[PDB]
C-alpha cells in the first residue's frame, strides 16, 4: 500500500534539518486542558511530506540565488509509557523496553548505576531520574528561529502560567559542530552515513543501502511482525529512544596516542589513526576501512555513491579480521553479510534503526588537550526510531555492542567454524558496556597479530547520563487519542 507521508511525523521518514535542536522533555498536569491545548498544537506538526515540499522549496530557492531563509524550525512530538498511561491511553504496544521505561531498562543496557534491593537507579542527571511524559522537540538552522518556535509551542500549553497542562522536566540542545566538521561526532567521525533505506518511501536507494520494508520502522504497516497485537491508532507511529550520551574525547585522542599500531609503512600517529579507524569500521572522513583497509581515502569518503556499498562478504566464516575486526563499531551495529549471510542466512531487517542524532557541546578547550582530560560537556544527543525497541536499541546494545563474544557466538551457534576457534572479538569500544563497570577488552585491531587484545581505560569513552524511551503517534492518533 502506499503510505500516507501526512500522517507521519517528519522526524521518522525525511529527517528534521537541522543545525541546531531542543527536546523539552515535559509532564503531563492538567490532563483534559492539556487534550484541548494539543488541537491547537497538531497543525503545527511536522509531516513527511512537510518534509519533502520544504526541501524542494529551499532546492528552488537556492537554485535561484535568492537572500536565505529561516526555515521555520519544524515541531515532533513523542510520549513515554508514563504520558500514555497518565492520558488514559492504555492499549499496550507490545514492547517491553518502552512499557519498562529506560531508567530500569538501563541497568540491562549496562550504565553506570546502584542497587537498593532489587531496585536500581542509573547514574543519570537528575532530572532523568524523574517520570517524563514525553518531549517536545524543535529542529532549526539557529537559535533564534528554534526559540520562537518553542516560545509559540509554549503558549499554547501555558507553561510557567497559573493555567498550565505542562510543566518543564529540563531540556537539552543540540548544535552542529563549526565548519568543515559539522556533521562529523566530536571523537572526529563523520556521522550520518549508514541509514535504512524504506520500501514506498525512499525512491533512490544509495549503493549498499538494501530497502527494508516500512513495517519495521512505523507501527502496523507492511513488515511489522507485532501489527496483530497493535491497536488502530498505533499505525504510522514510531519508536523514538533517546540517550543523552556524554564523550570523553580528549581520554579518547590520548587512548589512541598510547596504542599506535606498528605496521610496515606508518608513522606512530598513523598508527594511532588506524587503530580509530578500526574500532570505528571507516576513517575519520567516513571513508570505510573495508574498502580501504590502510589509509584513508577522502574523495571515497565524499562520495554517497561508493561509501556504503560494502558487506563484510565471507570475512567471518573465514577468521579474516585483515580489513576489519569484527568488534568494530558499525559492524556490531549493523552485521551485514555477518548474519545475512551463510551460515545464518537470517533476516535482521527488524534489528535496524533510523539515526537522528545531533552533537552538543563546545569544541576541546586548550587546557583540555593539555591535561588529556575531559573539563566540558559534550558528546551526542542519540535518537533512534524503530517499529520495535525491543528488537532494535535494545537488543543491539545487550546482545551485540555488549557482548563480547558476538559475532562468533552467532556464528558458531549453527556448527563450529574452526577458524573462529578461540576468536572472542571482545567489546563494542565506542557503546558497548559492561555490567558492573568490569574490564572492557577488543580483539583483532591489529591486521597483523589478530589475538593480541586491548584492555580498554577503566573511564568509557562514551557515558550516557539520561535517556527515555517515547512513542511518536501518527497525525491522526494525536488528533483522536491525544486531543478533544
Ligand atoms: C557517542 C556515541 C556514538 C558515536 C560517537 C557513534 C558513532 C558512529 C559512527 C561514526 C558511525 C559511522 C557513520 C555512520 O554510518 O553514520 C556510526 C554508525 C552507527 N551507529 Fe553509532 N555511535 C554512537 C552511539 C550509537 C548507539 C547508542 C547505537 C545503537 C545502540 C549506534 C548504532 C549505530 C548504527 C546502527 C550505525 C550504522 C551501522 C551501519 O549501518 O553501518 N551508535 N556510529
Amino acid at each position: 500500500p502506499p503510505l500516507d507521508l501526512n500522517n507521519i511525523q517528519g522526524d521518522i521518514l525525511g529527517g528534521l534539518p537541522k543545525r541546531t535542536e531542543t527536546y523539552f522533555f515535559f509532564d503531563v498536569t492538567n490532563v483534559d486542558q492539556f487534550k484541548a491545548n494539543m488541537a491547537h498544537f497538531i497543525p503545527h506538526i511536522k509531516t513527511s511530506a512537510g518534509i519533502i515540499k520544504d526541501r524542494e522549496a529551499i532546492k528552488e530557492h537556492k537554485r535561484q540565488k535568492k537572500p536565505g531563509l529561516v526555515p521555520m524550525a519544524a515541531v515532533n512530538v513523542s510520549f513515554s509509557h508514563l504520558g500514555l498511561q497518565k492520558l488514559g491511553i492504555t492499549d499496550d504496544l507490545s514492547d517491553n523496553a518502552f512499557t519498562t521505561g529506560q531508567r530500569k531498562d538501563a541497568e540491562i543496557l549496562g550504565d553506570p548505576g546502584s542497587k537498593n534491593g532489587d531496585a536500581f537507579t542509573p547514574a543519570w542527571e537528575a532530572p532523568f531520574l524523574k517520570d517524563i511524559h514525553g518531549v517536545i522537540f524543535v529542529a532549526g538552522d539557529c537559535h533564534g528561529s528554534v526559540n520562537k518556535k518553542l516560545d509559540e509551542i509554549k503558549h499554547i500549553f501555558g507553561v510557567g502560567t497559573s493555567h498550565a497542562s505542562i510543566s518543564e522536566v529540563t531540556h537539552v540542545r543540540g548544535d552542529v559542530r563549526p565548519g568543515d566538521v559539522h556533521a562529523h561526532e566530536h571523537f572526529g567521525w563523520l556521522d550520518g552515513i549508514s541509514n535504512p533505506a524504506v520500501e514506498q518511501f525512499d525512491q533512490n536507494p544509495l549503493p549498499g543501502q538494501d530497502p527494508i520494508r516500512p513495517g519495521f520502522i512505523l507501527a502496523k504497516e507492511n513488515g511489522d511482525s507485532r501489527a496483530a497485537a497493535r491497536p488502530d491508532w498505533a499505525k504510522d507511529g514510531s519508536f523514538l529512544t533517546f540517550r543523552y550520551l556524554f564523550q570523553m574525547v580528549p581520554e579518547f585522542d590520548d587512548f589512541l596516542e598510547s596504542n599506535p599500531i606498528v605496521l610496515p609503512g606508518l608513522s606512530r600517529k598513523e598508527g594511532s589513526e588506524l587503530l580509530g579507524a578500526r574500532i570505528v569500521g571507516r576513517w575519520k572522513s567516513g571513508a570505510p576501512i573495508e574498502i580501504t583497509p590502510l589509509k584513508d581515502d577522502p574523495k571515497l569518503a565524499a562520495d554517497a555513491q561508493r561509501n556504503n556499498k560494502f558487506d563484510f562478504g565471507d570475512s567471518l566464516v573465514r577468521g579474516d579480521q585483515t580489513k576489519c575486526p569484527f568488534a568494530a563499531h558499525i559492524r556490531k551495529t549493523y552485521p551485514r553479510n555477518d548474519l545475512e549471510g551463510p551460515p545464518l542466512k537470517a533476516d535482521i531487517d527488524n534489528r535496524r534503526i533510523i539515526r537522528r542524532g545531533i552533537q552538543f557541546g563546545p569544541e576541546v578547550t586548550s587546557q583540555e588537550h593539555h591535561d588529556k582530560k575531559t573539563h566540558h560537556g559534550r558528546g551526542l544527543l542519540f535518537v533512534c526510531y524503530s517499529s520495535s525497541i525491543d528488537d532494535g536499541f535494545h537488543f543491539i546494545q545487550e546482545s551485540w555492542a555488549n557482548a563480547p563474544n558476538f559475532p562468533v557466538n552467532a556464528v558458531t551457534s549453527a556448527g563450529p567454524i574452526p577458524p573462529l576457534d578461540g576468536v572472542v572479538p571482545g567489546f563494542d569500544a565506542i557503546i558497548g558496556q559492561k555490567v558492573g563497570g568490569g574490564i572492557r577488552q577488543i580483539s583483532g585491531t591489529n591486521p597483523n597479530d589478530p589475538t593480541t587484545n586491548i584492555t580498554l581505560p577503566d573511564q568509557d569513552f562514551v557515558v550516557p547520563r539520561g535517556g527515555e524511551y517515547f512513542f511518536s503517534p501518527s497525525i491522526t492518533a494525536l488528533k483522536t487519542k491525544f486531543a478533544i
